[PDB]
């Protein structure tokens, strides 16, 4: 115990206590719970795990130590969502305590560590809640056209006044890169009035871009999703998303292979590899690397 501690550095978590429940309009929107850390050094701290998350993690821990390892009790929650959530708390606390009770060689284990370490969203979160919790889903930008416009390149869009032209980018001061049924261009910000506008710069809020494929047409759809940008979904999660966004179900989620070919998500481990995949690709600020390709199903 003497040696078994000093050896261990001050960011090492002692202690994590849950501090509060919130609901995140994720992919699914589900429940986070708002785990305080405290560490050796005398730093606390505020994380963001979903249960999802610490199942994964005993999982995990599991596979590799094949002292006695604590296990997450077994199903019977079911009431609402929240319910369900704040219900697991004395659970959870208790999964940790724990855990972090462990020694140290198992407490050194970076999927253990990284469990505990605040990351950069975490910390994007911190904030965002002090915000609401104590003031002073969400729409894609879209603005409505003042005045017909013609393209002037090939690159310019073309719209008709009245139309409801959904914002992709900011060029600069003057113009801005929007679509509009399958047209894709940039336009003079003079010629509409802002619907909704971009995201302000720090929100922590990310977003899914999809291809929606119809019959004569191709649309581009932003969905804001309030997930970590480098989480992985379950093909679960991507078909309640797509369903209640563009209302209907006979729809196949497909991703652009990066070679080219199109590719059907079909299996978890199919959505896993396409995120894997992407984790790569030049990042846009706040839309995830892969994007979805929907298309009708026959």
């Amino acid at each position: 115990a003497e040696s078994d501690f000093e050896q261990l550095p001050d960011d090492v978590a002692i202690s994590a206590n849950i501090a509060d429940i919130e609901e995140k309009r994720g992919f699914t929107s589900h429940f986070v719970f708002v785990i305080e850390v405290k560490t050796k050094g005398g730093s606390k701290y505020l994380i963001y795990r979903r249960y999802r998350q610490f199942h994964a993690l005993q999982s995990k821990l599991e596979e590799r130590f094949g002292c006695t390892l604590p296990t997450l009790p077994a199903k019977v929650y079911v009431g609402v969502k929240q319910e369900i959530a704040e219900m697991r708390i004395p659970a959870l606390n208790a999964y940790m305590k724990s855990l972090l009770s462990l020694p140290v060689w198992v407490l050194m284990d970076e999927d253990v560590r990284i469990f505990f370490y605040q990351s950069p969203y975490d910390s994007e979160q911190v904030p965002q809640a002090l915000r609401r919790l104590r003031p002073r889903r969400m729409a894609a930008p879209r603005a409505e056209a003042l005045f017909d416009f013609t393209g002037n390149s090939k690159l310019e869009l073309n719209f008709k006044a009245g139309d409801v032209i959904f914002l992709l980018s900011r060029i600069n001061k003057d113009w801005l890169e929007g679509t509009v049924r399958g047209a894709t261009g940039i336009f003079p910000l003079s010629f509409v009035k802002i619907l909704k506008d971009f995201p302000e710069e720090d929100d922590p809020t990310n977003w899914l871009r999809c291809y929606y494929y119809e019959d004569t047409i191709s649309t581009i759809k932003d969905i804001a999703v309030e997930e970590d940008l480098s989480s992985t979904p379950l093909l679960k999660d991507l078909l309640e998303l797509t369903r209640r966004e563009f209302q209907r179900e006979d729809i196949a989620l497909n991703y652009r292979d990066a070679e080219g070919d199109l590719v059907r998500l079909l299996s978890d481990e199919d959505v896993a590899l396409m995120v894997r995949q992407a984790r790569g690709l030049p990042s846009q600020k706040r839309l995830f690397p892969w994007k979805l390709h929907i298309t009708q199903k026959d």
